[PDB]
RNA sequence: AAGGGGACCAGCCUAAACCGUCCGGCUUGUCCGGGCGGGGUCGGGGGGCCCUCGGACCGAAUCCCCAGCCUAGCCGAAG
């Protein structure tokens, strides 16, 4: 089914991205080797945690950047 | 079996959303989930979260106290 992957992996794709297997792939190597995580709400979330909290850390620092662009050059 | 006539008669608590707290996981974070807490219980669909308005009567299957009752008994007419 879907997991999303902890590392980059060969032919599935970068890490955080989601992709989708069969079961027995997940649960007897992905999962084990913490290579993978299963595709579950609870950590669906914990995808998106880490993409807003990934955007807005990113956007302050383009905002104390548009600060030192003004107050710069100036 | 529905239905009709009868007996008895009684209806409730949660899970979830939302809020709070404590605890531990690592990727700190508006994170994730574990407990406890609040909130919630419905088929006129009900509940949550927001806006306005409103403004003591219920009531236990729980806890008391009592009557009553069971576990000995007693009085009891007239040759």
């Amino acid at each position: 089914m879907k997991v999303i992957l902890l590392e980059p992996l060969e032919n599935l794709g970068d890490v955080g991205q989601v992709v989708d297997v069969k079961p027995g792939y997940a649960r007897n190597y992905l999962l084990p080797r913490g290579l993978a995580v299963l595709a579950t709400e609870s950590n669906l979330k914990a995808l998106e945690a880490r993409i807003r909290a990934q955007a807005k850390r990113l956007a302050e620092r383009k905002a104390e950047a548009e600060r030192l662009k003004e107050i710069l050059e100036n």
